[PDB]
């Protein structure tokens, strides 16, 4: 095949993306070890769906597995009627996701399960996969003529041929994997063929952290989870949290091997120790450097100019509301709160009216980092940990690491009950979600 692995791609055919998926067990050959996961469409990670704005979705998910599932959009601002998190498939039965793509809308998002309380099982045996929405801005020339790759970051543990089982000390710090893949591949390369590479990437991961650099280059941040910055930012390493997407321009500067490491992070992940009485809490310290990928430069690079101006972030209207929402942990029992309470579905927490602003300021009162996740309702970054955010748009999940407030700018879009939780999917099952009603 290709010397870099990406996931099958299924299109939209005349403004129509209908297709049937099943959610099953599926053996398969996997970083050199043959392995039963649980798939999409009998691939890790599950087909890539690329659609445009207006086109319709008709997605039949049928669950082959042994408990109940269900769909989330990751990031798609659409109906919590549809982008349902309260919804469940039983086993062997099937439901039809139906939706238009937004007409404003452009960026990577991804679906993965979340029926409270086993995603985090799931999610790590399997099942994910990307959506791409293309814009007419794919086709200025700058980004045109860039080499575009998805790269799903995703780690994974395998124990007897299957997804080794979360441990007590995996459902407090959000489970880690050893094999650290990119589109399932272990370490990939990447033999460039233009100068200029476009890359989407996607941590679908349930806690591991990726502090994203390539050796000897910066990277030209132009889209965050839920769409294009305003202008490309120029950064040199990106730290993608859980659910986090991003795209980045590559410049190749000369012919070489570089590699794309996730350089050392420490999230606040917790071990034990004991030395004399206890046994108690000791920090994990960073993460252990990785190699994700090898990157070769083609001959002779000359890499395109970047594009001057990407997309201009819309004018809000001023909010009429501020939410505080304070993130708490009891690690030693794996429980997490909002406001001091865990999630409860018949209990609404917040309760705002569609088409108005609210300002939402979420503290870290805990020793993790916690990635915040918001479906249905995109925002705007204000500030993070009293710094502010170097650019304009659109994000889905925000990482505030220990002590940090986040100030967030929420438009309200549909109507409907949804939710808000870490996207740290040991913790959502472990209570740290809240529920939100848009009236
Ligand atoms: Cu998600
Ligand atoms: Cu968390
Ligand atoms: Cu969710
Ligand atoms: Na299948």
């Amino acid at each position: 095949g290709p010397s870099f692995p990406e996931p099958k791609v299924v299109r939209s055919q005349g403004g129509l993306l209908s297709l049937k998926l099943s959610a099953t067990p599926t053996p398969l050959a996997i970083a050199g070890q043959r392995a039963t996961l649980l798939t999409y469409g009998g691939s890790f990670p599950g087909p890539t769906l690329r659609v445009r704005p207006r086109d319709t979705v008709r997605l039949t998910l049928e669950n082959r597995l042994p408990e109940p599932t269900n769909l989330h959009w990751h990031g798609l601002p659409i109906s919590p009627k549809v982008d349902d998190p309260f919804l469940e498939i039983p086993p062997g039965e099937s439901w039809t996701y139906e939706f238009t793509v937004p007409k404003e809308l452009a960026g990577t998002f991804w679906y993965h399960p979340h029926l409270h309380g086993r995603v985090a099982p799931q999610l790590f045996a399997g099942l994910l996969g990307a959506l791409v929405v293309e814009s007419s801005l794919d086709a200025i020339p700058e980004l045109r003529e860039a080499e575009e790759h998805l790269l799903v970051l995703k780690d994974l543990a395998l124990q007897g041929g299957r997804p080794a089982p979360h441990t007590p000390m995996d459902w407090m710090n959000g489970k880690e994997g050893d094999l650290v893949l990119v589109n399932g591949a272990l370490r990939p390369t990447l033999v460039a063929q233009k100068a200029t590479l476009r890359l989407r990437l996607l941590n679908a991961s349930n806690a591991r952290y990726y502090r994203l650099a390539l050796q000897d280059h910066p990277l030209y941040l132009i889209a965050a989870d839920g769409g294009f910055l305003e202008e490309p930012l120029e950064v040199s390493e990106l730290l993608l949290a859980p659910g986090e997407r991003a795209e980045v321009l590559v410049r190749l500067r000369k012919e070489g091997r570089f590699l794309l490491q996730a350089l050392p992070y420490d999230r606040g992940a917790m071990g034990m120790m004991d030395m004399g009485g206890m046994a108690h809490a000791m920090p994990q310290g960073p993460s252990r450097p990785e190699t994700l990928l090898y990157l070769i430069a083609p001959k002779n690079p000359k890499p395109l100019p970047l594009p001057k101006a990407l997309s201009p972030f819309p004018t809000l209207p001023a909010p009429v509301v501020t939410r505080r929402l304070v993130l708490t942990e009891d690690m030693m029992a794996a429980r997490f709160f909002i406001n001091g309470q865990v999630f409860d579905h018949r209990r609404v927490d917040l309760k705002g009216q569609a088409q108005t602003v609210e300002v939402w300021e979420v503290e870290n009162q805990g020793d993790m980092d916690h990635p915040f996740h918001l479906h249905v309702h995109p925002f705007q970054v204000l500030s993070v940990g009293g710094r502010p955010f170097p650019y304009r748009a659109w994000k889905d999940v925000v990482n505030l690491k220990a002590g940090e407030v986040a100030r967030l700018l929420v438009p309200l879009r549909e109507k409907g009950r949804t939710v808000f939780h870490c996207h740290i999917v040991e913790h959502e099952d472990r209570g740290m979600m809240g529920v939100l009603e848009v009236g």
